[PDB]
């Protein structure tokens, strides 16, 4: 009921009774705060309420000090204090950003560009709120109840009327009712449960709202620039494998935290493991957002590091299928790979970050609270997807605004850029190199003459809001017939429905823009499908065209993003 003040840090017991996260204000803030906002509800020991029996008058505005107790204009004794007044609000121990942070209902890209452009206890009090709010909405959608199980793989559901129902997707992973999570793809649609178990009929799923717990530390620690490499011990065997990284190995040493822009395919997951390589004594932990991104610098340790001193920290209430070759769930371990969720409690000579674009200020908090280490990295590309803002309905969200980290290298630059792309057919690198990397990035990889665009808008169908366009998908057919070679290809789209459809009609697997992120395949079929912002985002684009080692097919609706794809054009 005593704390410090989220704003100047100044000792309180007054907290906002109004704001969802019930924040330590000072008195001369918690009036400009409450003067300002509908807030008026005021707490410290007991709430600042009216004490006289039956009154409802809880606004600070309209309360005062009478002896020890508090009352209304209606009940105060002559000799009484407005508890609002001479700019402050009584409370022991006797701004604009901070009302906007505490009012807004984050559906609006300017909430969330506020909370990235404040000061740093500002960005946890907005990172709390957020993931606050984010979790109350969750209750407001409506159960699923199955009414029938037709196979092992598809059903169909029942849903409770008045809530809404949320959309199908691999984005919304429901709690079924405790038969472990479970998710649906396009009555006929998919049932995926985690979990192999007998579907029941009268059974239900719930988005099931994982508490928020407050944040204690910073997004970003402060920085530190040493003269010299502080709490580690390099090598000078390093094999010619990681040489070019070794200037930069040394910068990580010298200095707290350290920034890593790397383009698709200029070898993050390389640089990772090789400062392991380079700094051998060193116990690291690798930690990023999702199982995928962690299960990708584990297949490149395999591959380097010692496989003894490597543990995959698997959370006891196991999600989905993880990495198996190493030791599971020790701790102490030289090498931990841990998604931020699972992270226990420890410390760490180098931490390092990967897939920052994918990072929330929330999940920049919790690794900084769980891990205490000499050199924290931070690697991934603001230029590539950020994490699914399930609020955010209005205006878009640049990449200055993801997270810290992506706001510093996307204003005075990241501390270190990975500038050759050996992945990338040049077609393709010379594209994003222009479009999202002021032409910085540059191409190991010759042409290939194996990628083409075409423009054809075809027709847009919606799958509830999931576009689909089958006319692009015949497009493709088409070209499977003329082009053999592309039946291995990866059919990409922006969306699950044409995803689905495809999957039914090409017969090719299949991956969204935003689940392609971080894999390659020889070969890309990307149907842009629809011409909406989802769909001509630069990053997504980007992301779903740098997927691609030999060859790419992109059916375009956009004629900017068509035009600038530096392809073959094909006809029909
Ligand atoms: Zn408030
Ligand atoms: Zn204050
Ligand atoms: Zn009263």
């Amino acid at each position: 009921a005593v704390g410090a003040c989220v704003l100047c840090n100044s000792q309180t017991s007054l907290r906002c009774g109004a704001c969802i996260r019930r924040p330590f204000l000072c008195c001369k803030c918690c009036y400009d705060h409450v003067i300002s906002t509908s807030h008026k509800l005021v707490l410290s020991v007991n709430p600042y309420v009216c004490n006289a029996p039956g009154c409802d008058v809880t606004d600070v505005t309209q309360l005062y000090l009478g002896g020890m107790s508090y009352y209304c204009k209606s009940h105060k004794p002559p000799i009484s204090f407005p508890l609002c007044a001479n700019g402050q609000v009584f409370g022991l121990y006797k701004v604009t950003d901070f009302n906007a942070i505490a009012t807004c209902d984050w559906t609006n890209a300017g909430d969330y560009i506020l909370a990235n452009t404040c000061t740093e206890r500002l960005k946890l009090f907005a990172a709390e709120t957020l993931k606050a709010t984010e979790e109350t909405f969750k209750l407001s959608y409506g159960i699923a109840t199955v009414r029938e199980v037709l196979s092992d793989r598809e059903l169909h559901l029942s849903w409770e009327v008045g809530k809404p129902r949320p959309p199908l997707n691999r984005n919304y992973v429901f709690t079924g009712y405790q038969i472990g999570e479970y998710t649906f793809e396009k009555d006929a649609v998919v049932y995926r449960g985690t979990t192999t178990y007998k579907l029941n009929v009268g059974d239900y799923f719930v988005l099931t709202s994982h508490t928020v717990m407050p944040l204690s530390a910073p997004t970003l620690v402060p920085q530190e620039h040493y003269v010299r490499i502080t709490g580690l011990y390099p090598t000078l065997n390093i094999s010619d494998e990681f040489s070019s990284n070794v200037a930069n190995y040394q910068k990580v040493g010298m200095q707290k935290y350290s920034t890593l822009q790397g383009p698709p395919g200029t070898g993050k997951s390389h640089f990772a493991i090789g400062l392991a390589l380079y700094y051998p004594s060193a116990r690291i932990v690798y930690t990023a957002c999702s199982h995928a991104a962690v299960d990708a610098l584990c297949e490149k340790a395999l591959k380097y590091l010692p496989i003894d001193k490597c543990s995959r920290i698997i959370p006891a209430r196991a999600r989905v299928e993880c990495f198996d070759k190493f030791k599971v769930n020790s701790t102490l371990e030289q090498y931990v790979f841990c998604t931020v969720n699972a992270l226990p409690e420890t410390t760490a000579d180098i931490v390092v970050f990967d897939e920052i674009s994918m990072a929330t200020n929330y999940d920049l908090s919790v690794v900084n609270a769980r891990l205490r280490a000499k050199h924290y990295v931070y690697i991934g590309d603001p230029a590539q997807l950020p994490a699914p803002r399930t609020l955010l309905t209005k205006g878009t969200l640049e990449p200055e605004y993801f997270n810290s980290v992506c706001r510093l290298m996307k204003t005075i630059g990241p501390d270190m850029f990975l500038g050759t792309c050996r992945r990338c057919p040049a077609e393709i690198v010379d594209t994003v190199s222009a479009l999202v990397y002021d032409n910085k990035l540059k191409a190991h990889k010759d042409k290939s003459a194996q990628c083409f665009k075409m423009f054809y808008k075809g027709v847009i169908t919606h799958d509830v809001s999931s576009a689909i366009n089958r006319p692009q998908i015949g497009v493709v057919r088409e070209f499977l017939t003329r082009n053999p070679a592309w039946r291995k290809a990866v059919f990409i789209s922006p969306y699950n429905s044409q995803n689905a459809v495809a999957s039914k009609i090409l017969g090719l697997p299949t991956q969204t823009v935003d689940s392609s992120q971080g894999s390659e395949y020889d070969y890309v079929i990307f149907t842009q499908t629809t011409e909406t912002a989802h769909s001509c985002n630069v990053n997504r684009f980007n992301v779903a065209i740098t997927r691609a080692k030999v060859g790419i097919l992109c059916i375009m609706s956009d004629r900017d993003l068509y035009d600038k794809l530096q392809f073959t054009s094909l006809e029909i």
